[PDB]
């Protein structure tokens, strides 16, 4: 059992966009994947129980919102597994190790459709030019792309942005990230209500329902990748008498008047058994009052929808 790498040969690879219409841009905020389609020869020589290696660009993780990837096992349209494989992320590499396949089949070939996304640790900034680069054994092909994030949505002082940053479709929950008051603006009588209510699918708020809300100081960093890696850094200002749930399946927060951002991180619960509007969606709003005259009022939305891509690996070959 050794690396083959030397016994496999690349006929054709390629990066590739997610979406037709952003090109050497990848909106890491709606969800746009890069794409590595990679095809290959494996040497008769290669034997049960080799290994061969795949790299994904440094920046990138196998996926944006859990951590738990399986990388895909390659199989021919007969069942027969030809190659498991293992992922490191601390290089981000994939080992794929080859089954009894490789003793049986002859002149073997495989092609993979890996999907891939910004890893937002190393790349938290909007704008962030970068030269990823994929490869298989040898051969490796690059490109140039620029990364981009979300802006806040906003009204008056009402302004925010969320986003989704981890699923437990084991367990049934999701994590939504939401910046409340990103540009500092005085916002007066400052009431989030996060609902489970979209109108392309759902979550579910209700007592279950873990909300942790942060204060970001003074000129403190807050990552444009809306995703937020270690919340020590932050003042812990959570309160749940300020959370009150809703008559609708939602939750109500009163900020009262604030002058700074806050970031809320939010744990819901999704049923998995629905016949229709089927997708994990939460909308978070923010209202504030905009004239102590008048006690009028305005808002600001924004919500997520859980959206991913999978990955594969075709293999084929003649019996010896």
């Amino acid at each position: 059992g050794s690396n083959v790498n030397h016994l496999i040969k690349v006929t054709d690879q390629s990066i590739t966009e997610g979406y037709d219409d952003s090109d050497g841009i990848i909106k890491a905020h709606d969800a746009e994947n890069l794409i590595y389609d990679v095809t290959f020869e494996v040497d008769d020589k290669v034997k049960s129980g080799d290994t061969m290696t795949v790299n994904i660009d440094k920046n990138t993780v196998p996926s944006d919102l859990t951590d738990s990837f399986a990388i895909p096992k390659i199989k021919d349209n007969s069942g027969e597994i030809i190659a498991t494989g293992t992922y490191d992320n601390t290089n981000k590499q994939i080992t794929y190790t080859f089954t009894d396949y490789v003793d049986k089949y002859c002149n073997i070939k495989a092609h993979l459709k890996l999907t891939s996304y910004i890893d937002k640790s190393k790349v938290p900034n909007n704008n962030t030019k970068l030269d990823v680069e994929y490869k298989t054994a040898l051969s490796s092909v690059n490109k140039t792309i620029t990364v981009e994030y979300q802006k806040p949505n906003e009204n008056r002082t009402a302004n925010l942005q969320s986003m989704f940053t981890n699923i437990d479709t084991k367990n049934h929950t999701v994590e939504q990230t939401i910046y409340i008051n990103p540009l500092r603006y005085s916002a007066k009588e400052t009431n989030v209500n996060i609902s489970g209510n979209g109108d392309e699918g759902s979550t579910i708020i209700d007592d279950s329902t873990i909300i942790k809300v942060y204060k970001v100081g003074d000129n403190q960093n807050l990552p444009d990748s809306n995703r937020i890696y270690d919340y020590s850094e932050y003042e812990d200002v959570t309160n749940d008498d300020y959370a009150q749930l809703g008559n609708n399946n939602d939750v109500n927060i009163n900020f009262g008047n604030i002058d700074s951002p806050y970031i809320i991180k939010v744990i819901s619960k999704y049923d998995p058994n629905k016949d229709d509007y089927t997708t994990i969606q939460q909308t978070v709003t923010m209202q504030t009052t905009i004239n102590e005259y008048t006690g009028e009022f305005r808002t600001a939305s924004y919500d997520n929808t859980i959206a991913f891509s999978t990955s594969s690996g075709q293999g084929q070959g003649d019996l010896c």
